[PDB]
């Protein structure tokens, strides 16, 4: 009964971390379910918008879970996990009909005194350290 002619906007969260529990490789089945929804006759669009949360959840199960453990395509030099999980994901439409906007919720997105200023002030602390070197 949830008939509805323009769509234009559908939200379902892709959770980020969730790449080890399967008995086969659960995430590539998500990622293979994400291609009977986006490139649908009547589910056809302008732009869909995924929702990846979960993200401090990254350093947590990188670590002893590393992402070639069920996955034999990430290459790079950690954020690149994520990374590879937003282009496996972006690269499954095969038609420039639908722009993919990729928004990454993090755990720190609830209140805003500073906070994630503070962190970002954190970060330029870091990033502002490492131009220093034992001159």
């Amino acid at each position: 009964i949830h008939c509805f002619e323009n769509v234009t906007s559908i939200m379902f969260l892709v959770a980020l971390s969730e790449y080890d529990q399967v008995l086969e490789n659960r995430m590539e089945e998500s990622k293979a379910l994400f291609r009977t929804i986006i490139t649908y006759p009547w589910f056809q669009n302008s732009s869909v918008i995924l929702f990846l949360n979960k993200k401090d959840l990254l350093e947590e199960k990188i670590m002893y879970s590393h992402l070639v453990d069920y996955f034999p395509e990430y290459d790079g030099p950690a954020q690149a996990a994520r990374e590879f999980i937003l282009k496996m994901f972006v690269d499954l439409n095969p038609d420039s009909d639908k722009i993919i906007y990729s928004h990454f919720t993090c755990a720190t997105d609830t209140e805003n005194i500073r906070f994630v200023f503070a962190a970002v002030k954190d970060t330029i602390l870091q990033l502002n350290l490492k131009e220093y070197n034992l001159v």
